[PDB]
């Protein structure tokens, strides 16, 4: 029965970035779904771990800058120890830095390469040691965005490694589904969270859009999808 | 709870060439996820009938060719009737013609495109036009392909009917979403049906999965794009391909 | 000497649709870059031959409907005839139709699907038999639009023959590169041929006929024969905002 | 006259890592165009510096670390006091590593970001200042690849970097066109030069990537010339933000 097919009990879903906004909509979503949840956050996430025991699932709570890679084994050890397994990660742990590109800083492309492309394939790398180890599979969901498909503005490392995000996306599906792992993207649109006549839909997006996205392609029923971004943007990329 | 997103009871599902391979996958998954089924076809869709009604569900079986256009308001109509509402359409109906690109004939243009992409298009317009007078918004899935990012060869007809495909998809979302209507589209990989049946051996190390597709591997995909779980996708295309478009 | 791969002399283009705006646009240079013209038109392109005579390059004008595919070998015969060979193909023969996708008539679909999609497929299985024929190789230069991209609105046949155009492009590489037969398409941005639409283009300007000459040039020639299947955008970077 | 267009007689060209193969090619081309040529290299490019001279152009060798985003500047500033000006930048200079992704370093990762997008960037930046300060437009052109389209397998930083490409050519070109600045991408395919070496040299695998060129042959460093030119000059002045695919119609297939 095909509706079992996006239940994820039992599961354990790792999820970095999720205190607030896209992150705890796609944290909540997933526990809702059945999911132990795994969180990486430099803000402790209160709210979220709230709203994910109230569930009656687990929160383990883990404080970090994603950004250092030599960390990133140490959090997955963590999480296999006080669950055993982990079968699930979105790579959400991002930021963006405004400036005019003739202007743009060295550090405004450093601290955003870093953590939305750098960090994103070293903790990917990270997890899927930890899924050949198991050697039941695993999923993978990076976090894309318009801009990886169009230029923006003022954005150019978060141009830049959202491209890129997509790109590395296809490779990692390529070399690793002999593994029976997944690696999918969310390309959310403009989203209310810390324009609108050229969304179809009419509305900004709402983390909620991205819990129903973000079960699907944890779960599966997606597992012949592999390497895709899917964009969740109220017809943004259409118009 | 979001498991419920994904719940189509009390939903009806139009699907277009069922009896068989993939359309039959999706009207079955579909049923399992809580819709009533109606299928139009060319042959009795038997096999796809008694999966459908074992589950529980009803399935109403519509006999005709999908590229007379004139004949679509009366299949919509023969589906309100009986069942009081239609709020899934799947345009998996086509055909193909592989014969070298400067040989191909007006008839093997004229046959693909009739199909697979004008019928497409005026069925989703019919039951766009149900969707608007029931006033609850609906679902709308069309079948894309690898040929829709690819040219491939001997196929100029299928290639130019699953290339507009996609980019009509994209104007229906557009111009409909203002109506509660998504118009998506899913584009299989290389799948086991008798659309495709040493060559096989090179283009299979060229699918990362390692495997062809199964009608089974679209049941998750078509029932997310016919819920409620994927409000926010329009107009978009979703390759279901086993990592393919990725290589 | 690189710019001498620029340069068509000696060569022959057919273009369909070239008696205004973007059609007149790239015969001219085409005509410019050395080639001799021979056009397919509904009505005859009067100031298009005059301009084109003005350059001191031969204009044959032929006179058809495009969507009628039984008359695509004997419009290439003609030209074949009067010139010796055709080198080059460009597919500008197009209509809009403009209505809503919820009212949308079959003649809209079919008028728009019959000359965008089906014609252009035909007329090019026809020239490439001529190209393959004369073992010389060929261009071929269709026309794609920011709705080959994008989706538009009330103009579902432009969109669907528009996105076909860059399918068929890549198929027709596929199987005729081998011949030295280039196939390629140019996407025409938003074109004079409001401040919403210029407010998103970048350049900030309407794109102009003079803007496609260059780049039918391009595609028309030796300095682009490792460019195979391929849309090239001439749009101001529309679709890069 | 439309053939004027494609005439870069009087402009100057900045072309980095254009000792060898794709790089060598497409400063030729620029130079057998009319251009000047600024060359910025890791050793003395005597080839290309022989064949430039030949034509009658003139060749600014300078020898550099493109990774080093703070000697940017310097390197515009010799191109400029040389010719008084600087008309067009190839972002040519670029590395891969091979290694399985699973295992793949922190080193792998780093030396080729910092080359093949971080530098790519600020030195688009830092000549796209000196085009502002003249104000009459420039051009850019950005190497891309297929894999800026396709995943591959082995290179996750290349992969990365040459997709990260293609993204900044569009942001540039949306914040830049405005001052009639073009910036574009070339994505060659799969080209003879020294980074299909080792793949070349193994029959099978070199026949089962051929076999999937519609062309037939693999491309070469003269097949950017023309490209290169075109982008480079008024005649794709329409054109931007835009990557162009020169593979023999690899993504065709
Ligand atoms: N590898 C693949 O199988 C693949 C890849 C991409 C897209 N597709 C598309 O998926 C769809 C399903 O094809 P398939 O793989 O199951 O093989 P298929 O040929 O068995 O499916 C075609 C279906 O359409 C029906 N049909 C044909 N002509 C019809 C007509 N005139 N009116 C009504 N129904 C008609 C057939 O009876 C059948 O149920 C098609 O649109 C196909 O082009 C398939």
């Amino acid at each position: 029965m095909i509706l079992n097919s996006f239940d994820l009990q039992g599961k354990v879903a790792l999820i970095t970035g999720c205190d607030t906004g896209l992150g705890q909509g796609m944290a909540i979503g997933l526990a809702q779904a059945g999911c132990d949840i795994v969180g990486v956050n430099i803000v402790e996430p209160k709210d979220t771990i709230e709203k994910v025991t109230a569930l009656g699932r687990r929160f383990l709570s883990l404080t970090a800058d994603m950004s250092n890679v030599s960390g990133h084994a140490e959090l997955v050890e963590k999480a296999v120890a006080e669950f055993g397994h982990v079968d699930i990660l979105v790579n959400n742990a991002g930021i963006i830095r405004r400036e005019d590109a003739i202007e743009f800083s060295e550090k405004n492309w450093d601290d955003v390469m870093n953590l939305n492309i750098k960090s994103v394939f070293f903790m990917s790398q990270t997890v899927a040691r930890q899924f050949i180890k198991q050697g039941k599979g695993g999923k993978i969901i990076n976090i894309a965005s318009m801009l990886s498909f169009q230029g923006g503005i003022r954005v150019p490392s978060y141009t830049a490694s959202k491209s890129a995000v997509m790109g590395v996306t296809r490779l990692m599906a390529n070399e690793w589904a002999k593994h029976g792992i997944n690696v999918n993207a969310i390309a959310p649109g403009y989203m209310a969270t810390n324009i609108l006549d050229r969304i179809p839909a009419g509305r900004w997006g709402l983390p909620q859009d991205l819990m129903g996205p973000s079960v699907f392609l944890a779960s599966s029923a997606s597992d012949y999808i592999n390497g895709y971004t899917i964009a969740v943007d109220g017809g943004w990329l259409a118009r």
